[PDB]
């Protein structure tokens, strides 16, 4: 079996929040022919004086996964999940909040900005590594990014390039508001992060980070988009599929061309 730490809430209080995520995991399970054993971990147990107790549980997993979530609850714990993954070379996959915590984690623990956060969780941080873009904001609020958008894979040696069968542009679906702060790209790069996919291949102030990786590690990938929004039993989301492959310690034959479900029509 393949042990994946699912860092968020217990089954009892998750409701139907992870329905589509778990569907996608099931698609991957079938395509790889592996017995998935998800450990549902309460993210709040990964913070505070006793958190080493919870960290030890993550160290026994084959993979560590951080999905999208709501509110600021367990943000520090999700950051700590990304830290364990980065420091122990345990495959990591983050989706939307999962990417943001990878960025925050790295900013605190490698870049050395102890107060690094998203603008969402600490308005008074002097290192808002995740923030609302100026073009998305006004005095009363900001855009809620939904729907499809072109994703430019800009690193040819990346996990993204490989799992999307070397397509330069793919189309994924979104539900987010805050983006990686463009002013800190060099700092993140110096700390080992590879910006592998973006909305704008020129890297302007309007460049929205769609995927980050850590190529020093076997598998560390996190995406802004929600790959579970495009996944079927016969065409599983490549991001989830590659994560589960890595956790299972298995290879996979990627098609010669990216599926039409994730290409521009
Ligand atoms: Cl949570
Ligand atoms: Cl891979
Ligand atoms: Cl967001």
């Amino acid at each position: 079996t393949v042990r994946i730490a699912f860092v968020g809430k217990y089954l009892q209080d998750a409701g139907d929040t992870y329905f589509s995520v778990l569907q996608c995991f099931e698609h991957c399970q079938i395509a790889l022919q592996v017995r998935l054993d998800i450990l549902y971990v309460d993210s709040e147990e990964l913070e505070g004086p006793n958190a080493d107790e919870a960290r030890k549980a993550l160290l026994g997993c084959d993979g560590i996964f951080v999905p999208g979530g709501f509110g600021n609850r367990g943000v520090d714990g999700k950051c700590a999940a990304a830290q364990v993954a980065r420091m122990n070379n345990i495959p990591y996959f983050g989706v939307c909040l999962g990417m943001q915590v990878a960025v925050i984690e790295l900013s605190r623990n490698v870049v050395g900005w102890s107060d690094a956060n998203s603008e969402e969780f600490n308005k008074e941080s002097t290192h808002q590594v995740v923030r609302i873009m100026d073009c998305d904001r006004n005095k009363m609020g900001a855009n809620m990014h939904l729907g499809a958008c072109d994703v430019y894979i800009v690193e040819k040696s990346s996990i993204m390039a490989k799992i999307y069968s070397k397509s330069n542009i793919v189309v994924e679906r979104h539900r987010h508001r805050y983006e990686v702060n463009t002013a800190y790209f060099e700092d993140l790069r110096k700390a080992g992060l590879c910006i592998s996919a973006v909305t704008d291949p020129t890297f302007s102030s309007r460049c929205r980070v769609e995927a980050v990786e850590n190529p020093s590690l076997r598998f560390f990938l996190a995406v802004q988009f929600h790959p579970e929004f495009i996944s079927t039993p016969m065409d599983p989301a490549p991001t989830y599929l590659s994560f589960m492959a890595a956790a299972a310690k298995k290879d996979y034959v990627w098609p010669q061309k990216c599926s039409q479900r994730r290409l521009k029509q």
